[PDB]
């Protein structure tokens, strides 16, 4: 039967290009952790499993509770201002049924997350993206925009820059529906906008456990916003939509701050090596708050780059689209995996 | 708050009661497994995790084809008939916004899961409910339902039956729309549906391993449906909607079908063997094909039956629904847990 039109018009998201071998492969094109998730989550998961998984029997906590307790004390947030997710895709995607009707519009940067896009095609609501500029600023933002949703990424993916705190706020008073601040890369960064849920009231943040928390093999994210913002999120969302294997880890993992911080600590470091090194053999690259690089070869040439990488079992990230085809993404791994890569790159020339 | 106006005048999903510490209470109230899931899944599990849990920083398979390529074989379809999800509500809701555009109409069978309609609230869809018949056929259908889809819960939770698979072609070929058999208790069924797939393009079979394979607490769902509505589902879905762990477990538990089969088996020789007892005590007993009894005490007080049991910690299901107040939906545990909840109920009786 008639599936609804816009549904079987839209064409579903188009992911980076990754061979289904990887084994031997250098694998930089996801922007995922290069070291195991906290040594805590390994044994929360195997207490939680216990010796004969019995427990899995048993639904786990619709509520989630006890992951918005702890998410509230990391950052300062009563739980009711918290809502937990498998994976921060499906709180943007509930965002948009939450205020978007069919028709109306949503809006968001190129370039950022396309998905955003997609989840709109999904919604059958209108999509408005705006450039950015060379200093990394919105171009052509209407002195209100009157979307229903705006998404910003920042950092920014797959760029790299940080929004000063002070245009974000800028950005929160133009938007006269709701704001949402993606910060799947912010653990990354030197600063994030969690104050901007408390100055305003229609600002929403984002976080996942997948980037920063090494744990994107699980599906675990969050979202901050105003209390009647999140009690709209919770009559959506399923009321089972996380395993207990998930909370187990995802307590652990957020209560390891150290860990965290030394993870973290260490991808800055080799992010900053390897951006000099690039710009030693003549490359351009957008200084990143993120765990990725945004590089360009000195000829412009990405393709060749990436077609030389790939010849060399090196995987990065390459996007056809026309704006960013002259260079590529390239994740931030092991400080020995990021040694490998610039030799090969070397060798390219 | 400029929420859309369906969104802020619904009402969230409401559960049945459970108190927070039930680790010395007999658990029956939803439909839980009495038993662990298959030895294999928990090895899984344990494979993919490691010593170090390194497995997890890496994204799991987007499109689960490993998981539908053990399904295929294990349902005789071809792997594009197929779709995984992080449990069947995640088809359903998907069904709805595959099909069902804000402002037009899906139902479903009153009594059966309202989560059918909550889903619709969150889409804008109108909802329609039909209830049933004497002989479990549903009362007052049209000659031709027009709505985007209907949603068939086989067998039917809260009551037990199963719908003869003559009955459902019927409703099949007089749905307009798209025909949704939520078959999450099928496995402990004298039969299933799954033929229908084939036979019409318009109807989908969802599956789950929460109950029948005791993962209630790592949801997994799958949905059987033409290669086409299969491929609009993909289109929906998150592209990363079943974690690692879950990936690993779900291609243990449907290749452990040894377990599965004692599993069932034991579970049903429960129910029968409870079934009897309770109707020597004067019980009314719909039959059931379903790991759960739809039973009322003689003096069709099942509220009073409900606080008897939770003074006694064992926990039931009891719907305040006028049509289903007489009674309960008891869930089917161990064998001695069910001769603990019997003697409960002769002494509530008494
Ligand atoms: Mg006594």
């Amino acid at each position: 039967i008639p599936l609804r039109q816009n549904i079987a018009s839209m064409k579903g998201y188009i992911p980076g290009y990754q061979p289904p071998d990887i084994a031997s492969w250098i694998k930089l094109n996801t922007n995922e952790n290069p070291y195991p998730p906290s040594p805590e989550v390994v044994k929360a998961i195997l207490e939680e499993l216990g010796p004969d998984g019995a427990a899995l029997r048993i639904y786990p906590s619709a509520s989630s509770q006890k992951l918005r307790e702890v998410a509230g004390e990391l950052y300062g947030f009563d739980p009711s201002w918290i809502i937990m997710a498998n994976g921060s895709d499906e709180v943007l995607n509930n965002l948009i049924r939450a205020f978007a009707a069919e028709g109306e519009e949503i809006g968001y940067v190129h370039p950022s997350y396309s998905y955003y896009g997609t989840l709109a095609e999904v919604q059958g609501a209108r999509v408005r993206t705006f450039g950015l500029t060379g200093d990394f600023r919105i171009a052509g933002f209407p002195e209100r925009y009157e979307g229903k949703v705006f998404f910003l990424t920042t950092p920014n993916a797959p760029l790299g820059p940080s929004f000063p705190l002070e245009y974000i706020d800028e950005l929160a008073r133009r938007c006269a529906g709701m704001l949402v601040l993606d910060e799947t890369y912010a653990e990354f960064a030197e600063s994030n906008a969690l104050e901007l849920v408390r100055r305003h009231e229609n600002v929403v943040v984002t976080r996942t456990l997948s980037k920063s928390y090494s744990l994107a093999g699980m599906r675990i994210g969050l979202a901050i916003a105003r209390p009647e913002v999140i009690a709209a999120l919770d009559k959506i969302r399923d009321h089972y939509n996380l395993d207990r294997l998930a909370q187990a880890a995802c307590v652990a993992a957020l209560r390891d701050q150290a860990y965290l911080s030394e993870c973290c600590r260490r991808i800055r470091e080799t992010r900053e090596w390897f951006t000099t090194e690039l710009r030693s053999i003549g490359y351009d690259v957008i200084p990143s708050q993120g765990n990725y690089l945004f590089a360009t070869p000195p000829d412009r040439d990405g393709k060749r780059v990436y077609d030389g990488l790939y010849a060399r079992k090196v995987l990065v990230r390459h996007f056809s689209d026309p704006l960013l085809a002259h260079g590529m993404r390239i994740s931030i791994g092991t400080r020995e995996e990021m040694e490998q890569t610039l030799a090969a790159l070397k060798e390219i020339g």
